């Protein structure tokens, strides 16, 4: 179908890699949305899967942060992709993780686990995030330290850029944690928001309906627990049609891995 070419590839761990592809000249999307991408199976039939566009809406190229599931119909194949090869990329962007889907506010929270940081790798590089809000809080929880690397480097590259470094350094608050390995900050996003620990570590006021807006992206179980916690602070799930305090999107469907 619609074919695009891989321009670069980077493996982060034995189960995580990112790659950038050429962008369809017709593509127009909002930072945070996802599209369907895929490869042909052995019978020449499409293996399609939804993927958040990890790059900001203004980037000339498209980037994706992907898991590597051995025996995974798509990623067992995609994990071998090389520069110059191609993938199917359908330019029909959709998704609820968009600023327009949230009432204006002053503090924006990105709550993610595992590859769920993909749509935020996009939003953290979206000019609109820093224009419409005073602070942007990026909470990324993973089992191990290595899983945080892609996000760590991204946040690092932002807060250090010669041009917008000081700017971002002042509004972006990066809060990574591990739950299975030793790290300076640990614990689930749910637990750390509920107990109040994150508000203390970051030296900021607790969550409130009037100023806080959040985007949630992780496993279904994670999404449901974060919702209750957010609701415990008076926030309500919104909609692109009726904007409120928070929005959610599954980082993937199924059990775990
Ligand atoms: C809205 C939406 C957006 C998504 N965006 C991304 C993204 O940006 N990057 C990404 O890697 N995946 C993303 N996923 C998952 C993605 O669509 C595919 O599932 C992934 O490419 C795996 O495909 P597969 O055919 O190799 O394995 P599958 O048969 O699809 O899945 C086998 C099992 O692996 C697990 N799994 C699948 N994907 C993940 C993952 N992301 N993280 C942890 N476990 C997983 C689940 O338990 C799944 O049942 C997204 C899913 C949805 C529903
Ligand atoms: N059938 C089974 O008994 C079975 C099947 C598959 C995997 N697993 C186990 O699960 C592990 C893989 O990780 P996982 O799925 O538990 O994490 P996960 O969704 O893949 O995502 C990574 C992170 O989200 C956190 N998380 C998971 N559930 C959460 C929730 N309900 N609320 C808030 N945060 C949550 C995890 O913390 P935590 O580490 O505390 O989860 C982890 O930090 C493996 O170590 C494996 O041993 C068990
Ligand atoms: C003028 C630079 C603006 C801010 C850059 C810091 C983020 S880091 C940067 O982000 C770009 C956009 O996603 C990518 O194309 C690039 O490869 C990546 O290193």
């Amino acid at each position: 179908p619609d074919a695009q070419t891989v321009t670069s590839v980077r493996h982060w761990t034995d189960t995580l890699f990112s790659f950038r592809v050429t962008r369809p000249q017709t593509l127009r999307f909002r930072s945070g949305e996802f599209v369907m991408i895929g490869l042909l199976d052995d019978n020449g039939k499409p293996i399609m899967r939804a993927y958040s566009i990890a790059s900001p809406a203004w980037d000339e190229e498209l980037e994706f942060y992907s898991i590597k599931v051995p025996d995974g119909p798509l990623t067992s194949r995609l994990q071998h992709i090389k520069v110059g090869e191609q993938i199917i990329l359908r330019p029909k962007p959709v998704g609820t993780l968009v600023i327009d889907a949230l009432l204006p506010g002053k503090r924006l929270w990105f709550l993610a686990t595992g590859t769920g940081i993909a749509p935020f790798a996009s939003l953290m590089r979206e000019p609109e995030a820093y224009e419409k809000f005073d602070e942007v809080i990026m909470m990324h929880a993973c089992r191990t330290v290595a899983e945080l690397e892609y996000g760590r480097q991204l946040v690092e590259a932002l807060q250090e850029d010669p041009l917008i470094g000081e700017l971002v350094e002042g509004k972006l608050k990066y809060y990574p944690t591990t739950t299975r390995e030793e790290f300076h900050h640990m614990g689930r996003i749910t637990d750390n928001l509920a107990s109040g620990k994150v508000f203390e570590d970051l030296g900021i006021a607790p969550m409130n309906p009037e100023t806080d807006r959040a985007m949630v992206c992780g496993s279904l179980a994670f999404n449901v627990d974060v919702m209750k916690v957010l609701e415990s602070y008076g926030l309500r799930e919104g909609a692109n049609s009726e904007p409120r305090e928070f929005v959610v999107e599954k980082a993937f469907v199924g059990e775990g891995i």
